[PDB]
């Protein structure tokens, strides 16, 4: 009978990393609706959203991760969560979405993919709908020497989203989980954006 699905629910039951903070913020303004999670991983954001009345397409290239989302989906009876194993470097999609999110994924994709992928996300977003992106940057103050095949330049994500309402946009310094030669978390700027299409 206990129907609450908070940021502890999947985290504690299935040992997932807690729901991304920007997803927890986003849902304060983005109403439940049709959702697309690009590079869903082990599902921390897709399961949280499906459990809270969003209809979610959860896509990733890691078959083991998608099997894990499927397994949890079955246990929890999340009939509004739909998984696929895909390659974002060779994918085009056509449905209309209320909300598309890609959190800490785009830096793993080929540089040639990004302009077309961003264009596809923007085209597949309903007017009034939202896109949430968090991704690594490469800047003079914080070079990306981590080996990501892609990283945003300073101002680049802003420019992609020039005609959108930027509910949140920043390029703040964050940390990777991985550590450097001295065991200190690697520091990089990340483009974080929550944007609403006009
Ligand atoms: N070419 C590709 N196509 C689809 N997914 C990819 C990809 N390259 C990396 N990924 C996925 O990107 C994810 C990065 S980890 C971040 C996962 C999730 N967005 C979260 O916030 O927890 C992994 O699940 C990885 O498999």
């Amino acid at each position: 009978a206990m129907v609450i699905r908070d940021e502890n629910y999947f985290t504690d039951k299935y040992e997932l990393t807690r729901t991304h903070s920007e997803v927890l913020e986003a849902v304060k303004v983005v109403k439940p609706g049709k959702t697309l999670d690009l590079g869903c991983g082990n599902g921390r954001n897709s399961l949280y959203l499906a459990a809270n009345g969003y209809d979610v397409d959860a896509w990733d290239k890691n078959a083991m991760s998608i099997a894990n989302v499927e397994r949890i989906k079955s246990i929890e009876n999340l009939d509004n969560l739909h998984t696929r194993v895909v390659d974002l470097n060779n994918l085009t999609f056509d449905r209309q979405y209320d909300f598309i999110l890609s959190t800490v994924v785009l830096m793993f994709l080929e540089a040639k993919t990004i302009p077309g992928l961003i264009a596809n996300m923007q085209r597949c977003t309903k007017p009034g709908g939202y896109n949430l992106i968090v991704a690594a940057m490469d800047t003079a103050d914080y070079p990306c020497t981590v080996g990501f095949p892609f990283a945003f330049k300073e101002g680049e994500l802003r420019r992609y989203y020039e005609g959108w309402e930027r509910v949140k946009y920043n390029e703040d310094v964050g940390e990777l989980h991985r550590t450097d030669a001295n065991g200190n978390r690697i520091k990089l700027r990340f483009a974080t954006m929550l944007a609403r299409k006009k």
